[PDB]
DNA sequence: CGGCGGTACTG
DNA sequence: CAGTAC
DNA sequence: GCCG
């Protein structure tokens, strides 16, 4: 598609980033929300009545297109704190966000200077702080590419059968990545097991994982590792890796969820309530049992899905292919 | 108005 | 319980 | 912020 309506969704973009990095993540999510639509709509908005009917749009956010449209500004612009700039720089950090970037311009610091020597900062943060530049360039798929190589090759010395797949933006199709996720299976449904942690020991030894951000998160059967790796070579930049083990009857949810993106996952989640199921990284469900008062009591029972298009299927919508999934 | 996932780790 | 990122 |  194309953004008819640029001038606008620009405008309206500094708004949206401006309230998430002052901590109104809802507020930031209806724009979001609003800014797609605006984007992918077939003529540029002409009238308020027309911006209204955007699914998406309301009378607060038709005000401020209509407001862009006609006079080319938006004056809630000229109302933006100071302090947002420097809010982004530190919430830029991976392991800070708004509550920690409130902080540290609180306490007076201003740049990334300021926070190396006088912020007191969590291990995670260090890390984060340590690689700033690298984590917040997009790499090549190319070099995406690579990294899923290394771990796959690593993970396929201990079992030749394991099936791993990176996620993300890349599974997506984009020239460019933020980082990697290799979700890794085995299909005889057993041989996953015991993988994890001898993966992780092995692309330690060989010098590729360099950071370590979260070492091991076990959620029911799937195990994550978040951290950092680094290609072999010179000129090789610090990149985001994530890696997760799971049992083969979750894998194609597994796969949709790491696949994304977070937008398209958001919608999935609420399309699934409207049938009265659940759909998570784990499983589609159906609802969970609620007693007299309303409250959870049990969780629900899992639908069967060995592919993703299962999981479409059972949802009663048209498969999707990971390059349709950015909304 | 409340929901817009729920979750693990960590403190 | 709250902060963070998935 | 928007939607029901
Ligand atoms: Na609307
Ligand atoms: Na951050």
């Amino acid at each position: 598609a194309t953004n008819h309506n640029l001038h606008i969704t620009e405008k309206l973009e500094v708004l949206a980033k401006a309230y998430s990095v002052q901590g109104d993540k809802w507020r930031a999510l209806g724009y979001a929300k609003a800014i797609n639509a605006l984007k992918s709509f077939h003529k540029p908005v002409t009238s308020y009545q027309e911006a209204c009917s955007i699914p998406g749009i309301g009378k607060r956010m038709a005000e401020k297109i209509i407001e862009i449209l006609e006079s080319g500004h938006l004056r809630k612009l000229d109302h933006i704190s100071e302090s947002v700039p420097v809010l982004e720089l530190f919430s830029n950090i991976w392991g800070a966000g708004t509550k920690t970037a409130q902080m540290w311009y609180q306490q007076g610091f201003r740049s990334l200077e300021d926070i190396r020597s006088q912020a007191s900062l969590t291990t995670q943060q260090a890390i984060g702080l340590k690689h700033y530049s690298d984590f917040l360039e997009r790499m090549p798929r190319e070099e995406a590419t690579e990294i899923e190589q290394t771990v796959q090759k690593a993970a396929q010395a201990f079992n030749s059968g394991l099936l791993c797949v990176a996620c993300g933006s890349y599974r997506r199709g984009k020239a460019t990545c933020g980082d990697v996720d290799v979700l890794i299976t085995h299909p005889d449904g057993r041989s996953h097991r015991g993988i994890f942690s001898r993966l992780l020991d092995s692309l330690r030894q060989e010098g590729f994982l360099t950071d370590d951000l979260v070492s091991q998160e076990e959620n029911g059967q799937q195990q994550k590792y978040l951290g950092v790796c680094r290609l072999p070579g010179p000129g090789r930049r610090h990149r985001r890796l994530d890696i997760i083990v799971v049992p083969y009857s979750e894998f194609a949810c597994a796969l949709l969820y790491f696949t994304g993106s977070a937008h398209f996952n958001r919608s999935m989640r609420a399309l699934a309530k409207t049938k009265g199921m659940s759909l998570s990284e784990h499983a589609l469900s159906t609802a969970v049992v609620r007693n007299t008062h309303g409250c959870k009591v049990g969780p629900g029972r899992v639908l069967p899905t060995p592919t993703e298009k299962d999981v479409f299927r059972l949802l009663g919508l048209p498969y999707r292919e990971p390059a349709e999934r950015d909304w």
